[PDB]
Parts: C-alpha cells; sequence; structure tokens
C-alpha cells in the first residue's frame, strides 16, 4: 500500500480519494493488469469502456495534458462511495495512507466548504498511488483593506484623523493561482462604512500588474446603499487583461462626520470578497474571504473653565489651533456666554495651541497652551494609548472615551488698595 | 458726644455723615442754640437763612414728611467735607461714634457703589445726634432663578433631563422695601441660555400678590438675540398693579439640544436684574444683582459590542427604552452595520431597558438589561455622583464626562456535530 502527501493544504477540508483503476505496480513503475476499481459506477465503466484500454490512451501523456483533465472532469459524474477514502486536511501537508495500488481521483467532498470562509475546492486530481508528494490544485483569492496614514503616504491597518478631513482607503484583491482554470469568475467586494464616516462616492478600480496600474473602473458599476459599497463586474473574466499575478485595487475617499466615535473601538470599515470557489466545470458556488478591516480614530478635547473654588466660570471663549506644516491654523472657535465646558470633537495626533480668545471680566487671561496629542495605534489597529502633554499645563485622558480633559483655573484680577 | 447705630446695613458702603446744625440737646429731646455746622457751605447757609429759624420751620413735622425729605434733598447740593465723618459699613449694624450734638445728614458717598453688584444708595437721612438706632433707608431687589425638577413639579437649582424634553424655568424678582421712594424704576432681566439649550420663545411675565398670579406679559416686550433673553417694561412704574410686596415672575421653557454638555459642569443659564439703585431725586443710575444660575445635566450611555477576546464585533443593533409611566417607551434605536460602539446621548436619571434588537450572525442574543441611572445633584446644584446599576450587568461611570460605559461580550453559537 502507498501514501500520497497532499501539500499546500489548510485545515477545514474533507478530501475524498476515489479508486478509479486497480492494478499491479511493477519493478518498472508502469501500472499493469488494469481494471475499474470500486470508486467508479457500472454506468461509468459502461460509458468509458475497457479500463486497460483507457489507461493505454493516457500512457505517457503530460501531467497537465488535456486528456488527463477531461478524464478527471468526466469521471466526477460516475463516482461511487463503494471505493471512497475520506481524509481530514492538516495545515501544510495532508497524508493519505493505506492506498492499494492503482489510479485515484482526489477532490474536496461536495458541499463540504459551503458557508465556510476563505476556502476553495481543488481541481479534480488524478494521481497514481506511489509514496509521492503532490501540491493540491486549490487556491483562494485574498482581500486586504488599508487606510492611508496621517501625512505618511503609507497604508496601515489604522490611523487618526480630524472630522471633515478626506481620508484615502485602498482595498487590494489577489487572484488564486488557478484563476485560469475557471471559465467564469464571480467577484464581489462589499465594503461597510461605519455611521461615523461619509463616503465621497468616488471609488475607482485599478488593475495592478508588477508595478503599473490601469483604470478598469468602467467594468465595475459601484453602488452605495445602507452604508455598503458593492463593487462587482459580474464576471471578472470580462476583464481580459487580468493575469493570475494581477492585483485588483479599489481606491476611494471617506471623511469622519459629527457622528464619529471618539477613541475606543474607533470608526471601522469592514470589507469582504465573494469569489467563485470551484474550478471544476460549469459551476457557480461562491465563498467569502474572511473580513478585512481598516480603522480611523479621533479624539475630543474637553476644556472646563472654572475659578479657584472649582465652580464653573461663564464668559470665557477659546480658540484651538493645530500645527499644519509649522503654521498654527485655527480649527475651532467658541464665542463667549454661560457655557463653561468647551468640547473640541474630532482631533487627531498632532501639535495644538489653545488660546483663551475671550477673558471673563474680572479675571486674568490664561497663557496660551501649546500641547501635543499622541494616539498609540499598534499594527493590529488597536488604539492602545492616548496622551496629551504640555510644558505649561496638565490633561486627563481616557483612551476608551477618546476624551482629553483640561481644567482651566481662572485667577481674579487685583482690587488694589489706594493710600 | 453721641453714637447713631445704623441698622439693616451690608459691607461695601462708605456712609458720609454731615454736621448740618450744631446746638445743645437738653434733658428734653429738643435742640437749642442752633447754628450752621461745618457740613453746610456758606452758599447753603445764605439760601436757607438763619439756622435757628430754619430748624423752627421743621419743628414738629413728621419723620417721613415732605418738608424733611425736601430739606435733605436740597441740602445735598450745599454739603462740605469741612464737617464730614465717613464710616465703613458693617454687616447688620453700622456704629457712628463721636457725634457732636446737633442735626446730621447721612448718605452713601457719591459714586461709592458704581462697580459693585447687589447694592443700593440710601435716601438722604436727616438725624438728630442721640444714642439711638435708625434703619438705613436703602434696600435692593433680589433675582432668583430655578428649574422645575424632573417629574417632581417643584423648582430647584439643578436637575437632569433628556435631550428634546421641554423644561420649565422660573425667575422670581422681589422689589426693594423703598420701591415707593422711586419716581421711575428701571427693571431689566437678562437671561443667558447656554449653547446646549434651545429657548422655546414662550417667556411670560406674572405678578404675584401673595399666592395669586396675574398675566402682566403685555407690559414686558421680550427679545432673544445671542442666546440672551431680555425682559424689561422700560419703567416698572408703568405696571401700576405692582406694589412693594409684589413678586415679578418670568416663566419660559427650553430644551436640551444635540450640543448639550454631558455630566460635568452641565448646561447652566445665568440671569441678573438691572435696577434703579438711587431713590434720591432725578437720577438714572443702576446696579445689577449678583448672577443667579440654574442647571440641567444629562448623561451618555456608551455600549461597546465585543466578543470573548475583547475585539470589536460588527453587526449588532441596540434599542434603549425608558420607563416613563411603568411603561418602557423606545427613546433610541441603532441599526446594524460595521459599528461596535453605541453612544446613547442625552439620558437622565431613571429606569432603562437595553435590548439587543439585532444579533450578530453566529452569536447568542444578549439577554435584555434593565438598569437604573442616578445623577446625584446636591442643594447648590453640583452634579457630585453618577451611577448605573443592574441585577444583570456592570457599568463604568465618570461624573466629569457624564459617560456610562457598558461592555457587551458576545458568545458564539454552537457548531453542532452530525452523526
Ligand atoms: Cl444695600
Ligand atoms: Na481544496
Ligand atoms: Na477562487
Ligand atoms: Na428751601
Ligand atoms: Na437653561
Ligand atoms: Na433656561
Ligand atoms: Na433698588
Amino acid at each position: 500500500t502507498y501514501t500520497i502527501q497532499l501539500s499546500g493544504t489548510s485545515e477545514g477540508h474533507y478530501y475524498e480519494v476515489y479508486h478509479i483503476f486497480s492494478g499491479t505496480l511493477d519493478t518498472s513503475n508502469t501500472l499493469t493488469n488494469i481494471e475499474w476499481a470500486p470508486g467508479v459506477t457500472e454506468a461509468g465503466r459502461t460509458h468509458f469502456g475497457n479500463a486497460s484500454d483507457k489507461a493505454a490512451s493516457l500512457s505517457g501523456k503530460q501531467n497537465d495534458s488535456a486528456e488527463v483533465k477531461a478524464f478527471a472532469q468526466e469521471l466526477n459524474q460516475y463516482l461511487s462511495s463503494a471505493g471512497v477514502t475520506t481524509v481530514q486536511s492538516q495545515q501544510g501537508t495532508t497524508t493519505i495512507s493505506g492506498l492499494k495500488p492503482g489510479y485515484y481521483l482526489i477532490k474536496d467532498s461536495r458541499g463540504s466548504l459551503d458557508n465556510k470562509k476563505g476556502h476553495a475546492y481543488t481541481s479534480f486530481m488524478l494521481q497514481v498511488a506511489k509514496d509521492t508528494t503532490v501540491a493540491v490544485k486549490a487556491d483562494v483569492p485574498t482581500l486586504t483593506k488599508q487606510v492611508r496614514a496621517n501625512g505618511s503616504q503609507n497604508y496601515t491597518a489604522a490611523t487618526d484623523y480630524r472630522i471633515g478631513q478626506n481620508i484615502l482607503f485602498q482595498i487590494t484583491a489577489t487572484l488564486p493561482s488557478n484563476y485560469a482554470d475557471f471559465t467564469r469568475y464571480e467577484f464581489t467586494i462589499k465594503d461597510t462604512i461605519p455611521a461615523g464616516m461619509t463616503y465621497n462616492n468616488d471609488a475607482q478600480v485599478y488593475l495592478q500588474e508588477g508595478g503599473t496600474e490601469k483604470d478598469i473602473s468602467t467594468f465595475f458599476p459601484i453602488s452605495y446603499t445602507g452604508n455598503v459599497i458593492t463593487i462587482t463586474p459580474g464576471d471578472l473574466k470580462y476583464v481580459q487583461d487580468v493575469k493570475v499575478s494581477s492585483k485588483i485595487v479599489i481606491r476611494y475617499t471617506a471623511r469622519l462626520n459629527d457622528d464619529a466615535v471618539m477613541g475606543g473601538l474607533g470608526n471601522p470599515n469592514i470589507a469582504r470578497l465573494t469569489y467563485s470557489n470551484d474550478p471544476n466545470g460549469f459551476t457557480s458556488t461562491t465563498a467569502e474571504t474572511p473580513d478585512t478591516k481598516a480603522n480611523v480614530y479621533t479624539y475630543q478635547l474637553k476644556v472646563n473653565k472654572v475659578k479657584e473654588n472649582q465652580q464653573a466660570l461663564a464668559g470665557a471663549g477659546f480658540t484651538l489651533y493645530k500645527k499644519v506644516n509649522n503654521q498654527y491654523t485655527e480649527i475651532k472657535k467658541f464665542e463667549a456666554d454661560s457655557n463653561s465646558t468647551f468640547d473640541f470633537k474630532g482631533l487627531d495626533s498632532g501639535d495644538y495651541k489653545l488660546v483663551e480668545s475671550t477673558v471673563p471680566s474680572g479675571y486674568n487671561a490664561m497663557k496660551d497652551i501649546e500641547f501635543t496629542i499622541s494616539g498609540t495605534i499598534d499594527s493590529t489597529g488597536d488604539l492602545t494609548n492616548l496622551t496629551a502633554t504640555s510644558a505649561t499645563a496638565s490633561f486627563e485622558t481616557d483612551v476608551n472615551t477618546g476624551i482629553i480633559t483640561l481644567k482651566v483655573v481662572n485667577k481674579q484680577g487685583a482690587l488694589l488698595p489706594n493710600t
């Protein structure tokens, strides 16, 4: 008995091995005394005619020959569980022991990958039973979503922006190594925008070959409903320029809006790819890729205006400036009234100046506060830390609310005695 | 030498005591051998004539008579600091020592009260120097502002409401004990509405004579510009029904809006009254009362949807109900998509139910959470504490941000084996 090692497998699959021909494998390594084995039905035997004559017409044909592919495809409709072995797939290499000599058809068990994500059916594989290693004829496309980092031109899992700033997003689809074995290729990217973000209706689709992009947008009508971007050409084979080494790249912009989440779990957009997962014949099963997720955080500065007894002081106004290329630019002003709490929603990492642009009557002007907001965003895309620092002042921060608190204590002017 | 005690005083004043007549006070309470003292100028002495004969025309006249009033008024243009004693006012009773016998005019020092709030100039007082107590002829109006409490129907310095709920406010003006001593009485209430509150343009003005109210709105044209309600009749004497014992009452509603401050210093409104502060002749000076403040706080529930590894779970939706009349009523619903953070803005103290009205695919429904929000607002009107409790769940709260956090951990369903 013989042992096929099936390399490049993942967990998740039940691989079925059908005994097509029995025979004796001689000192020569040809197969002799060939008969139909229990893995083919009587109907199939009758259809294909004499077993040894069929083996003869296949003898010395190439491994990827049209003859072997037609046999494997045409066999499938005549298979029997009378001569089936079934194996559970290991991560890396799947070992199939105890094979009597002869010729086996290997396939994924039908339906065995429905509803499961990131998997694909193998092209039906005809293999002679030797102690051999062969690569499984199965691949899956992949989907990566990233956000262009704050002023870095670099794509990342997550970053921080300010509300109203346009943000560039990128989704990259790779194609499976057996792309050519499909006659039709269903391709649908759905990208869910969070309530905290507004899409700019500007998605474009690019074919990326080695280092060169080509706008293929005209093939992909794009719809936006329910905060869901759908991108699909119906059949990706409509795009004839597409090779197996091609990337499909989607780019669009979105911007944080007033409903943005502060700190915490941020404002995530989640994409998945629905793809043709069965290269065998006239089929229209699909799987989805596992989710791919990008994230944009934003923070809030809460300024509290009080006097030395810590109760509220009305009548202050504040202007906040951000350093944009060493040029403090005004981003938010509050005019003065009864309010003592100033909530600057939608700040990112950067250098800020707070100016008390209106002083309550009877009180000294606060000195300007130059401060720095630093969100820690790891490669996962978790906001793990939020800090605000100033030479001149002291902040509270809570990463989970995204709130930076500054309590501004107002000192009374002097009521000076007169000799 | 004699000591007048001047009762009903506050700190802040410099009372000037002008020696008008010198003479001898006998065992009997009569003044004899009357001469002009140094407190009167030679121009006055000429105008009023013989001192003893002027004293004689005033002899026996009533304490509140027209003749004494007119003398005190016409004296004022002829005063000299050659015969002036000046005394700083104590809280309650101001002692004025070392008075040589005779007749004194007592007044607030000219301009003495112009930068100070909550004070009023006394009627010129003519007084015979005895060892006696006389009440100062000065009072001030008061202005009190309060808010009708959450479902309590009585008024208080501060309470909590939900965003969009109409809130009843009340401003009460008392008039000074010497209201009738004014010929004209400027009366202007300014009420500053915070950014986070919206005025319903429904202020009405009521006269209160004990426990009976009368709509006097028609006399008070009201304006609202800059989030400031201005209520003024120009002259309160135009409202002839208004007596010294009357209360003027302003009532209006406002509601919290989307810009509401959460927890912390809350959403205060500040009112002050501008009033005629000098009963002495043809004058148009005013003082403002000290600021009076009411406050409405509101809170925010933040629900984080996660799975057992504490990473965000997309695709949940939540409905929040408040118990209004032993009747859970829907106040806010979020639909499902990529968001994992549910910010329920604008909640008050009360009984709530959080229902996971949409369950992420492959996770068990959260069981409903009945919970209680309780903001502690003390007699001052400080939000000192904020708590959320449930038999079924645990919350985080921060009184400063007004944020109540619930982390909802989703458990996966069972992927059941099939024989
Ligand atoms: Cl007073
Ligand atoms: Na496979
Ligand atoms: Na595929
Ligand atoms: Na006269
Ligand atoms: Na208010
Ligand atoms: Na108000
Ligand atoms: Na007054």
